[PDB]
This record gives structure tokens, sequence and C-alpha cells, in this order.
């Protein structure tokens, strides 16, 4: 792969070098590796999550009364591992044999934290076994040891699907790049209030946008529209998860 | 116990002996039991569950996509068995030495379906495990086996907790006998449109009537209205099952 030409950059202008921690070199390898090898796209859906906040705001009292924030992560994590289940080519990682693929029986699910060192991704294990305010409990833990560099490297393994959620940063949409050997990431962005056509006049909904990014060789483009369908469905409606 | 006096009842017109089926006897002997050995109490209170139907009606596809039919009973079944484990004392059992409680660490539940030689009382083993389409199956096939003579032994044994349902039939409230050593029963009725004060104006909310029978001796009064009341608050939105 051809490299780029080095430039003298101080022949325009006085520049300064600052080093990279090994967190970054780490992740700018792992990235780079992810790219080379995935041929990736990414599919874009936005969910109505105006009953989810309703629900989330609501459960502010019990959220607290055992300690835990209650964010839409939790909601997050709880809806895709359903649906992993449902459509198990997503919680999946192609065999070195390029001939099959490993179909994971469990659900374990990582997120991205961004720390000063680089990005941390802590898996949570079994999140289809949790219920909505372990899994915030547990996130917000990893995610200060996390910060903290008290995370031991046993919690950054054998995840089987990324989110990605800049929901508190900003931003309309973005296009995450796959953790091979990991299938699939979604990137979650701000939820704004939208009008939404409701067969007569235009509603305000409150609209989460997602990006499911992933590996075009394991999922087809109809599969994935099908699972931000799916997700949006369920976004839409938790208490689809109950039956 | 006296015996009441016998009354010779053609005296007054013609009568006609109509005999009784062995389950109709057996069911009368087990209720006198149950009659004077437990001090009965009912607690009356009812719910919202105008998103429940909302919810129960939107999922007739799906359900149909699974054999199924959704009723108001496998969502009566999950909030219940949720509760049974938040509140374990109905879930127990006096000891016979009278000085115990036995806390069953297990939810099984039964319901009261009523055939032509008596009523039964099928058992769903681990309501708290199944999801609201597969206790949608369950109940459907316990019921059916129950009119056609066809339900073992077996399947009537080892109830926590019972639920009768006569919302099918009407009424607006009724006080349920308890099936010692079982603690509680809970009964429900027909389901109105009732006025309810919103603060300003009265809305039209869809609530459902709900009967608790308990045995006063392991349960007391105010823990059997905070039964009823996370009951209410559970059927008026059943997402908080998830948290």
């Amino acid at each position: 792969i051809p490299p780029i030409p080095p430039v003298d950059f101080a022949k325009y202008g006085e520049i300064e070098e600052v080093p990279m921690t090994r967190l970054m070199q780490i992740g700018a390898t792992n990235l780079h590796r992810s790219w080379l090898n995935v041929p990736h796209v990414t599919q874009f859906e936005s969910a109505d999550i105006t009953e989810l906040e309703a629900f989330r705001v609501a459960q502010k009292a019990v959220a607290k009364k055992a300690g835990v924030k209650l964010t839409v992560l939790p909601l997050l994590l709880k809806a895709c591992a359903y649906l992993l289940k449902e459509l198990p080519d997503f919680n999946s990682s192609l065999a070195p044999s390029g001939q099959a693929l490993i179909r994971k029986k469990y659900v374990h699910i990582g997120f991205a934290v961004d720390t000063p060192d680089g990005l941390l991704v802590p898996v949570i294990r079994n999140v289809d076994q949790k219920s909505l305010l372990q899994l915030a409990a547990e996130a917000a833990e990893l995610a200060e040891k996390a910060r903290s560099k008290k995370l031991g490297a046993d919690a950054m393994q054998g995840a089987c699907f990324t989110i990605s959620s800049l929901g508190h940063i900003g931003g309309t949409a973005f296009t995450p790049i796959v953790n091979a050997p990991e299938v699939a990431i979604l990137g979650v962005s701000k939820a704004s209030m939208q009008p939404v056509w409701d067969g007569k006049a235009f509603q305000p909904r409150l609209m989460l946008p997602l990006s499911l990014s992933y590996d075009h060789r394991v999922i087809n483009g109809a599969a994935a529209a099908r699972f931000t369908k799916r997700l949006g469905d369920l976004l839409a409606d938790i208490r689809a998860i109950l039956l």
C-alpha cells in the first residue's frame, strides 16, 4: 500500500511535535487494520423515541433510588441485545478460513468511551440477561474505570457488537468503523424534534439518528436495512421486547 | 360446626335431584376447607389499562403469526410474576407448625378455567421466565386440555398464586376464595371506560377492576394495598417490568 510522501511542514510556518499515547497508536493500528480489511457500508435510519424519552424521564425517581442515572444507553443496549438474538448474522464473525461464519450464542456488547489517553471499548457481558437498571449501573462503572485507567484488559474482550454514542456532543449522523472481527457497530447521534407526517399533518416527534456500519462481506444491504428498521420499531415501543 | 337442618323441599313444589360430578364435590370440599381455615380480607383496586389495551391490539399481527391469541391474561401473569418476586410474602405459605412461612423461590401461577364438570386450575411453571407470547400459548393449551379432560393432575400442582379472570362475562368486582395453602388470589373483572380526574377535567381511561383476597394471618392490610397499588402501576406501564 503506497505510503504518503513526507512533506517538510516547517517550510510553511512554525510546527511543534506532540507525541502519541501508546493507546492512540494501538487505536490507530486497529482502525487501519479494520479499514483495509472490511468493505464498509453505512445504513442510516432514525427512530421515534418520544415515548422512550418520556419513559426515561418518568423513571428518574426509581433510577436515583437505585444510584444509577437512567440514560438512553441501557435502553439501546437492551434493544440491540434482543435484536442480535433475532438476526444472528449480526452477532457473528467471519472464520479465518474466509468460508464460514462463527455464530456466537452469547451477546456481549461494548461501547465507546473516549478518554484522555484514547478510545476504550469496555464490554458488558450477556446484555440479554440484564435489566435496564443493572445495565445502567455497569455501563457507568466501566466508564469511570475506563477514564481512570483502572479497566483491566479482560473487560475489553470478546464483544459481539459495538455501540458508539455521540448524542451527547451533537451531529446528525456519522459513518463509524467496524471493530473487526465484529461485523457491525451502531453509531447514535443527537436527537431532535422533527415533523413527521401523521397521514394528515406534521406532528413533532423526537427522533434519534442511527448509523449502522457493517461488513458488507457478511451482511448484505437488505439484512442491514431490516436490522435498523426493526431497531427503529423496538425503540419506538420497547414493550415489544416483552413478547 | 353445626349443620344445616334438613328441609323437605318437595312440600313447597316439584323438585328434581341432579347429582354432582366428582370434580364439583372435590371443588366443594377444598373451598370449604379454605373458608374455615383462612381469615379472608379482599382488597379492591382498579388499574389503568388504556395503554396496555392499545399495546395488546397493536400486537395482534405478531400474535397471529405466532398462532397465540394475545389476551390480557399473559399480561396479568407477567406483572404478577414480577411482583411476586418484589413482595415475597405473597409468594409463600404458612408452615404447618403455624410459626413459620415457607418462602418459595420459584413463581408458578395457576388460573381458573371453568369447565362443564367443574373448576380446574392449571398451573404455568416459572412464569417469571417466560415471555408474553410463550405465556399466551401455554395458557391457551392448558385451557383446552382442561376443557377436554386431558389435563394430567401433575399440572394442577404446586402453584404459588391464582388469578381468576371473569372479565369476559362481566361484573364489577368479586371476593374470590384463597386456594389454601396459597396465600392470595387475584380476581379480575370487566374493564370499563371511566372518567378519571387529570388535575383539571375528567378524561376517559379504560379501567380494569382487581380484587385481591388474602390470608390475613400472613398478609396484613398495608402489605396487600401496596401489592394492588404496585400492580395497578405495573399494568398502567408494563415497561416498568423492564427495569
